């Protein structure tokens, strides 16, 4: 079975495994060369500005000249995207499902997602009946108890509002 | 079929989309809650000194806290791994197979994985006959063409050295 990439479901290989032109995960030409999907590919794949704004896949840095990867070259100055080492502001949706702080910065955990949560990987959100009708942002959706998200959880049976199926 | 985490082949979800303990990608407390796997976990997953050395998935950064996310909280000051916003020094293998470049830094792209990679997932490290007997780093495989790599290119039939078949 196919383990990354679109001959597996848009799945990411771990520890930044490159995903093949096939489909698989490993590293060396064969993975990270011509073809590569995700990881660390060599060269880095292109994005931002020199990929109709597409983000690095497994959340790398975007390097001014619009290539993946990590180090002060990609997150640092001129970083189009991913962890760069710039703080991030929000209010204006965050990339990647990175959670919109109460205090209008993006990133993840509960400093983030928790309490305040304004859009984003929200830890718990509150929407439909149980919030009086409220909406999710990102597009998710609210669930049967009233939470917001994706996945069959949320969107499937009883899926209230967003893109229920 | 499973997506992600131990029931998935230890992939991991596209866009920070947690995996749940069930092995399926999503957002909200199902997913990103309880027995979260990997990607935008909340609270986050346990990493760091705190998680016997345990790395984040999918490049999140471990906080001072021992705590996966991303922000100047867990990126910045105190920042034990991931994409820290400070220069990440190797020669002391890069975590989660992060090129070591010729200058002792740790990233990935061709400044580091390419010409003068040290270690890690280099773009094309020579190694077993064609290469008089060179051993790969990180424990990697020599493929039948003497390239360094993982995956069954390297690590199938024609593997010269490292875990091979
Ligand atoms: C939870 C949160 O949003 N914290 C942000 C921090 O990430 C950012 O570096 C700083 C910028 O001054 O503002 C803080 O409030
Ligand atoms: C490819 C490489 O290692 N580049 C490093 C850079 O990442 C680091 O921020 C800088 C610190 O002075 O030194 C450069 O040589
Ligand atoms: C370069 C490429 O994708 N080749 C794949 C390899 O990655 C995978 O590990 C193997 C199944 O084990 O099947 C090969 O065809």
């Amino acid at each position: 079975a196919y383990e990354c990439g679109k001959q597996g479901g848009g799945a990411l290989c771990p520890n930044n495994k490159c995903c093949s032109r096939y489909g698989y995960c490993g590293f060396g030409p064969a993975y990270c060369g011509t073809g590569c999907q995700s990881g660390g590919c060599c060269p880095g794949k292109r994005c931002g500005d020199q990929a109709n704004g597409e983000t690095c896949p497994n959340n790398l840095c975007c390097s001014e000249d619009g290539y993946c990867g990590f180090g002060s070259e990609y997150c640092g100055a001129g970083c189009q995207g991913g962890p760069c080492r710039a703080d991030k502001l929000c209010g204006q949706l965050c990339p990647d499902n990175l959670c919109c702080s109460q205090w209008g910065f993006c990133g993840l955990g509960v400093e983030f997602c928790g309490d305040g949560c304004q859009s984003g990987a929200c830890c718990s959100m509150r929407c439909g009946r149980q919030a009086d009708g409220a909406k999710c942002t990102n597009n998710y959706c609210c669930g049967a108890s009233g939470y917001c998200g994706l996945g069959g959880d949320y969107c499937g049976a009883g899926c209230q509002s967003g893109p229920c199926t």
